[PDB]
C-alpha cells in the first residue's frame, strides 16, 4: 500500500504544516502536525476542558463506531518549546493520503497548554518519530508509519515541504519526479529515538564550505534551524545589523537586509537553502526588525533540523531495520 498527502503551512511564515488526517468511522478529518521528531498522535477531542479549545476541530470518540477505549492507558508530553499535553488513549481507524491503518492509539487530550489553545489551525500532532518515544503508559504505543510500515510497498515515507506554498507527506514510496538530481543517504542513530544524523558541513552564501560534523535530528515540527553557536554567529556576520538579542530571543536583523543562503552538506552533496528562507518576519507588527530562521542550539542541548533546512530538501525517512535519512535537492 501508500498514501499521499498535502501539506499546508498554517501562516504566511510556514510556522508549521498541517495534513488532514481521518479518523473514526464516519471519518472524522482533523489537521495535524506530522511531527518527526517526537512520536505521539494525540488530538484536540470532546474530553479536552472546553476552556483550553479555540476553533480547533475536535475528535468525538463516541461518535465513531470504531473507536475503543484503551483501558487504563494515558499519555502525557512535553516538547522543546516548553508546550505541553495530557489524556486518555482510544484505539480507532486512521487514514493519510489513502493509507489506513486499524488499531492506531488516538491519544485523546484531556488538557493542553496554551500555546496549543492559542493556535486555532493545528488540531493536534502525528508522531513520526520513533516509536521508543511514544508516551502511553503503562503499555507504549506505536505510531502510524510503525503501524504501517509492514503492509507499505516499501518502508519509507517522504516529507516535501513547500517555501510558502503546499507541499507532500508520502508514504511507501519514493516520488523520483519530485526532486532533482539524486537522493544521498546518510546513516541514522535511533539511540535518542529521533531521525539523528551528521552533516558533514556548512556554508555561508557564496562563502567556502567548511567540513565539520554536525550532529542533529531532522525535525518537521521545528520551525527552524538550530544549529552550534559558532556556526550561527558567521551566518549572522554576513548580515548587517544583525545581532543576538537576549530580550526577544535569539538573533534579529534588519529587515531592509538581503539575507545570505546557507548550505548544509550531506555526505558529499550540498542542501542550499536560499536566504528567503531564512526571514520569519518583524518580531512584533510594524517593527523593522526582523527574526532569524537560523538560531543557536546551545542550551537547547541538540542541533535541529527544522523546517527552515527540511523545505530545501526532498528528505526521504528509511524506515528500513536499519533506518537511514536521504536527502535531494529539488
Amino acid at each position: 500500500s501508500t498514501g499521499s498527502a498535502t501539506t499546508t503551512p498554517i501562516d504566511s511564515l510556514d510556522d508549521a504544516y498541517i495534513t488532514p488526517v481521518q479518523i473514526g468511522t464516519p471519518a472524522q478529518t482533523l489537521n495535524l502536525d506530522f511531527d518527526t521528531g517526537s512520536s505521539d498522535l494525540w488530538v484536540f477531542s470532546s474530553e479536552t476542558t472546553a476552556s483550553e479549545v479555540d476553533g480547533q476541530t475536535i475528535y468525538t470518540p463516541s461518535k465513531s463506531t470504531t473507536a475503543k477505549l484503551l483501558s487504563g492507558a494515558t499519555w502525557s508530553i512535553s516538547y522543546g518549546d516548553g508546550s505541553s499535553s495530557s489524556g486518555d488513549v482510544y484505539t480507532d481507524t486512521v487514514s493519510v493520503g489513502g493509507l489506513t491503518v486499524t488499531g492506531q492509539a488516538v491519544e485523546s487530550a484531556k488538557k493542553v497548554s496554551s500555546s496549543f489553545t492559542e493556535d486555532s489551525t493545528i488540531d493536534g500532532l502525528l508522531g513520526l518519530a520513533f516509536s521508543t518515544l511514544n508516551t502511553v503508559s503503562p503499555t507504549q504505543q506505536k505510531t502510524f508509519f510503525d503501524n504501517a510500515k509492514a503492509s507499505l510497498d516499501s518502508p519509507v515515507f517522504t516529507a516535501d515541504l513547500g517555501y510558502h506554498a503546499p507541499g507532500t507527506y508520502n508514504f511507501g514510496f519514493i516520488d523520483t519526479t519530485a526532486y532533482t538530481g539524486s537522493i544521498t543517504y546518510t546513516a541514522v542513530s535511533t539511540k535518542q529515538g529521533f531521525w539523528e544524523w551528521t552533516s558533514t558541513g556548512y556554508a555561508v552564501g557564496s562563502g567556502t564550505f567548511k567540513s565539520t560534523s554536525i550532529d542533529g535530528i531532522a525535525d518537521t515540527g521545528t520551525t527552524l534551524l538550530y544549529l552550534p553557536a559558532t556556526v550561527v554567529s558567521a551566518y549572522w556576520a554576513q548580515v548587517s545589523g544583525a545581532k543576538s538579542s537576549s530580550s526577544v530571543g535569539g538573533y534579529v536583523f534588519p529587515c531592509s537586509a538581503t539575507l545570505p543562503s546557507f548550505t548544509f552538506g550531506v555526505g558529499s552533496a550540498r542542501i542550499v537553502i536560499p536566504g528567503d528562507y531564512i526571514d520569519f518576519g518583524p518580531i512584533s507588527t510594524g517593527s523593522s526588525s526582523c527574526f532569524g530562521g537560523i538560531q543557536s542550539s546551545a542550551g537547547i542541548g541538540i542541533n535541529i533540523f527544522g523546517d527552515v533546512a527540511l523545505k530545501a530538501a526532498f528528505v526521504v525517512f528509511n524506515g528500513a531495520t536499519t533506518p537511514t535519512l536521504g536527502f535531494a535537492s529539488k
